[PDB]
């Protein structure tokens, strides 16, 4: 009733009950009289530049996580359970923090993905390769750990999901941070004509890189150098071995003139600017990767007005009346581009998933999560594809959104906080 | 500020400050721990049945509306204002209700559209023809009023926005209801051999009509009979003069086989099942109409799996690779289809707007409203088109959704509560 929230699919009339939401702790930004559900960053964890968890705040968080952990392995309240609780309990009193066991790290990492409401690929949550890198101490050690990750996940094209976790944060002792937004991403340059070469989204970062010595090739698809920071020290540039950055040349299965557009994209989507949170611990560096859903590249990266914005030129090549928006020429070109993207990746044998199947699998994931967990936090706004929304099952799916921990949060850009 | 909610557009990086949300008092259905912004009927102030308001509940509401109404005209705290307040207050305790002047009714109708968070066409809000049918007493009277609306509104294909407001709710006389979801819509028949002929969304209503004496043509696009109810009396059937129902045969500007798909739609979209609420008064019968956005018919009405579901047939004809969804045949079919729809209308001089022009307009509207009004409640989930969402400006725009009064609300189906 008042607690048994319901979610129904208006296409298949199936109604599911959500109880998991009750275990929620954090706030969504939505109040009783207003809904912020479309606000990108409610700032309810963009982790401002201030203090951190207190010895007090930290244990309860640990207790909850540890309790979660033992229920899952079917050892709730067991001596082993009580034991690690006092152990962690003591560890914090003395050290003002603690360390997670390998079993606890893998679990929490897989669950920060399971609770990522904006992710449509969470049906893969249980298959994640965790790379404990907490022993790292330098920018060179970081680069080695990263290269190993990029190579493991790219797997010659047969992508694999994986995440690398570097040393948890401390306090005024400083921390680790990958300054890139993603391990692999093209550069962006501002032309004299006010125009912009390459990826407009990475313009400021690229200037940081070139400003730190990087020799920019000044091309359309220039892979950026890694700008790793360790222990709270100045970041150090590091170019990724080219044979390790898999790329796909985009071509259409009908338009021979497609290749002529000079389009290409990278195979591995690895987000690296987020913060993994487990048992109260903040992991400022935890690059993770999986594989692309066509539209990410095709619709968003290529056609976004702010990104490459290739719709116009692609329309011309098709000979479409771009005079009236009523022709739906932007729409027509858009479907062609994304057909090209899935075509290439598939031809080059690189892993990728189209929005139709991706969204369908997510519906099964949802049916699973309700069945075995009693819920599944989902951000409708993010979960629905940025093209052909209506024809995907998730458009008619009603989703409940709440914040569960372990989780992935946004955090400030290191160059708006790093002194010197 | 710390109470001046700021919304941003992640394409132009334009940030607007909303102070208007402060004037809302009603529930959204969300809390700090949960967001139900993707829930269709977030049961949080829909429109309770049984009895109705009360002297206690009514005056404050009426007061809020009037102070608001007199501020619009710039007479707050004037003689007309003060005197008007007391007349109402007086008339309420005596008659246990009150009537709205003709000026206050037009202001309420218009502003209930202005506050419709799920409407993208709101730039027209001020341009509205209000038809006062508060003198109506019988179904035959209701039909005459409806007929006059359809004609004024249709205007030979040069559509005009209008609304017919019937008598408000009382207690015992009883509601005036239009049992039809939309003034003009096609029937749906579920054949014994599983199939559904015509619109599957109208199968339930069609069965009521047939049960009330309607003789069914039993076809694919049979315009349904009006089923009207006056003063709480049993509803009665009324056919709408064919010459009053403007229709449009759908054809494609390049594909001549489209003609043979056998499609046509009505040019006038008139919602008639919502409840208009003004100054505490509830108008159960208030059909309203404007003009269509291409996608409503092209994506939703024609392509939804639970409606006319015509993607397959169109694809085969186009002969797309329907073997694997990575060919995006569904995306390709959906575009041509919507091109055909916008084509057919514009050719038959029937008013219609494409999702590109609409969203571009809702944006300028939002900005103007933030300027003059201080905000604009909007529902991202409904405002973004069901196709090519990201290439439309609204997708990259943040929207604050909240409840303002006057407003249009959902109300139970008349057949699930009408006694005898
Ligand atoms: C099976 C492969 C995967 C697919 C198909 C997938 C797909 C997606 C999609 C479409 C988005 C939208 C991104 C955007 O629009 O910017 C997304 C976001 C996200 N995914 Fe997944 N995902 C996968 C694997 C992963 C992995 C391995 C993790 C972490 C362990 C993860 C965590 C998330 C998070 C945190 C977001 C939020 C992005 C943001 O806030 O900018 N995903 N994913
Ligand atoms: C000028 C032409 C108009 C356009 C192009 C426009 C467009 C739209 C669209 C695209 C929807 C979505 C409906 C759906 O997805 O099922 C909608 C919904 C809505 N519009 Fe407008 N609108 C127009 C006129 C009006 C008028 C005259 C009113 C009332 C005075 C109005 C009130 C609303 C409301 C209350 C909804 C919510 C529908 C619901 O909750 O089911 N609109 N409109
Ligand atoms: C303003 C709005 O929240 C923003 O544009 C959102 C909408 N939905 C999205 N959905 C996904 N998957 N990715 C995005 O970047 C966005 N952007
Ligand atoms: C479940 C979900 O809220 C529902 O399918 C919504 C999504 N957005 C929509 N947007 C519009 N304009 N119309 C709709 O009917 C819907 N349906
Ligand atoms: N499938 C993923 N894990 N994607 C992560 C984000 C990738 C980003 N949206 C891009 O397309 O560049
Ligand atoms: N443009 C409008 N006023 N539309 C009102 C709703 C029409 C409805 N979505 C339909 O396609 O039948
Ligand atoms: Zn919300």
């Amino acid at each position: 009733g008042p607690r048994f929230l319901k979610v129904k699919n208006w296409e298949t009339d199936v109604v599911l009950t959500d109880t998991l939401h009750l275990k929620s702790t954090l706030e969504t930004g939505c109040t009783e009289h207003i809904c912020m559900g479309s606000i990108m960053l409610p700032s309810q964890h963009t982790r401002k530049p201030e203090d951190v968890r207190t010895k007090d705040q930290l244990f309860p968080l640990a207790k909850e996580f540890l309790d979660q952990y033992y229920s899952s392995i079917k050892r709730f309240g067991s001596k082993a359970h009580m034991d690690r609780l006092e152990e962690v309990n003591k560890e914090i009193e003395s050290t003002s923090t603690y360390q997670l066991k390998d079993t606890e790290l893998i679990y929490g990492a897989k669950h920060a993905w399971r609770n990522a409401s904006r992710c449509v690929g969470r049906i893969q949550w249980s298959k994640l390769q965790v790379f404990d890198a907490r022993d790292c101490t330098t920018a060179h050690g970081m680069f080695n750990y990263i290269c190993n990750h990029v190579k493991y996940a790219t797997n010659k094209g047969n992508l694999r999901s994986a995440i690398t976790i570097f040393p948890q944060r401390t306090d005024g002792k400083h921390d680790f941070r990958v300054w890139n937004s993603q391990l692999i991403r093209y550069a962006g340059y501002k032309q004299p004509d006010g125009s912009t070469l390459g990826d407009p989204a990475n313009v400021q970062f690229t200037e940081i890189c070139i400003q730190q010595g990087w020799k920019a090739p000044r091309g359309r698809f220039d892979v950026l150098p890694l700008l790793l920071q360790a222990n709270g020290n100045d970041p150090e540039l590091f170019q990724i071995p080219p044979e390790l950055v898999l790329e796909v040349p985009i071509r259409h299965p009908k338009f021979d003139w497609f290749k002529d557009l000079g389009l290409k994209w990278y195979g591995l989507p690895a987000v690296s600017n987020m913060l993994l949170e487990i048992g109260g611990l903040e992991f400022s560096a935890c690059p993770f990767s999986g594989w692309y859903m066509g539209t990410e590249i095709g619709v968003r990266d290529y056609c976004d007005n702010s990104r490459y914005n290739i719709l116009e030129e692609v329309a011309k090549k098709m000979d479409l009346d771009m005079r009236k928006t009523s022709s739906l020429w932007k729409d027509q070109a858009l479907v062609e581009i994304n057909i090209a993207v899935l075509y290439s990746f598939q031809s080059d044998k690189v892993t990728i998933v189209d929005h139709h199947s991706a969204t369908e699998s997510f519906i099964k994931h949802m049916e699973n999560e309700y069945r075995c967990r009693g819920g599944c936090p989902a951000d409708w706004v993010w979960i629905v594809p940025p093209m052909s929304g209506s024809i995907t099952p998730v458009f008619h799916q009603e989703m409940l959104n709440y914040r569960l921990t372990p989780s992935f949060e946004y955090q400030p850009d290191p160059w708006n906080t790093h002194v010197w």
